[PDB]
């Protein structure tokens, strides 16, 4: 039981917040920021001097047909069917929000049988065709190795394809669902760059699981040879009583470590820090590594 000083956020203030809190009600939309209660709800809905007020629309409702033990998101047998509405609303509210960059993510449907990936498809197809100029990422989940899935979401126009390890292979069982593993995961980011070659790969990774700096160098260069363009290292914190425990409180200093071997290895952008998440200021990184 640990409570650091410098993973403390604020209270969400509504100047510019209450307009993306509005528009998801109005369109019956979910975001994985209220499911799995991220502390940086309040930076990222809410610019503070100069940062586009950004969002992470979560598809196919709130309730996931998995059960990670480090993640809030709700888990059901079988959750409501899929929303026909949701990939064109999803392209309303960002085309709405003045966006340049938007990240997609989504729950886990294992029963439906493409996991999902011509509804994620449609949303990015919708937003493109709308907006040709518009940045999109897509947070995919493994689909449980789904070679055909994969390839639809990453010919749907997308810029960037994520999916996300989350921790060492070591921790693959007790962190996440059997469902998924280490090894999936990578065949996910490996298959999107044989059908998409241009495609731009990227992976998110937790420290405090139980992992040691042997394990996460291992990890990463492994990433490297799967040709993985971008890394996210972030502090993992407890959603609830119920979830894991927190194991270590890695310093900002030793976050601060992990970007300089992150450009060793060659990531085109190597985003590390104790509130580092997935998708926090991933246009901002964009603009300041992947062009040129
Ligand atoms: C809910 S997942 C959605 C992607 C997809 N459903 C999957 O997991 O395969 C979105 C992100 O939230 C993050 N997340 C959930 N709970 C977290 C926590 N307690 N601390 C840090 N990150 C968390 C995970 O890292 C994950 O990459
Ligand atoms: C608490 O740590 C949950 C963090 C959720 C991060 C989402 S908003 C983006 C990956
Ligand atoms: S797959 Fe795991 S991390 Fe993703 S929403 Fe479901 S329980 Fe949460
Ligand atoms: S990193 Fe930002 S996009 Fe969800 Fe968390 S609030």
């Amino acid at each position: 039981l640990r409570l650091p000083p410098w993973l403390k956020t604020e209270i969400p203030m509504g100047k510019n917040y209450n307009k993306l809190k509005n528009t998801l009600r109005n369109l019956n939309l979910h975001t994985v920021c209220e499911e799995a209660r991220c502390p940086n709800i309040g930076e990222c809905w809410g610019g503070g001097e100069y940062a586009t007020a950004t969002a992470t629309i979560m598809l196919m409702g709130d309730t996931c047909t998995r059960g990670c033990r480090f993640c809030s998101v709700k888990t059901a047998r079988n959750p409501p069917p899929l929303d026909a509405s949701e990939p064109y609303n999803t392209a309303k509210a960002i085309a709405e929000w003045g966006l340049d960059y938007v990240v997609l993510t989504s729950v886990d449907r294992d029963d439906m049988p493409d996991g999902g990936a011509e509804h994620i498809a449609k949303t990015v197809s919708y937003l493109k065709e709308r907006n040709p100029k518009i940045l999109v990422e897509c947070l995919t989940p493994d689909f449980r190795g789904d070679l055909k899935a994969i390839e639809k979401v990453a010919l749907s126009g997308l810029d960037v394809y994520a999916h996300n390890v989350e921790t060492v292979p070591e921790l693959q069982s007790k962190v996440r669902d059997p469902r998924a593993n280490f090894d999936q995961s990578l065949r996910v980011l490996k298959h999107a760059k044989k059908v998409q070659p241009d495609v731009i790969s990227k992976t998110s990774i937790m420290l405090g699981l139980g992992e040691n700096d042997e394990q996460v160098y291992a990890t990463m260069k492994a990433l490297r040879e799967a040709d993985v363009d971008c890394l996210t290292l972030g502090q993992y914190m407890q959603p609830t009583r119920r979830h894991l425990k927190v194991e270590e409180y890695i310093t900002p200093e030793k976050f601060k470590y992990w970007e300089k071997v992150g450009n060793e290895l060659g990531f085109h952008y190597t985003a590390s820090g104790p509130l580092v998440r997935s998708s926090y200021k991933a246009g901002e990184f964009f603009l300041k590594n992947l062009v040129a």
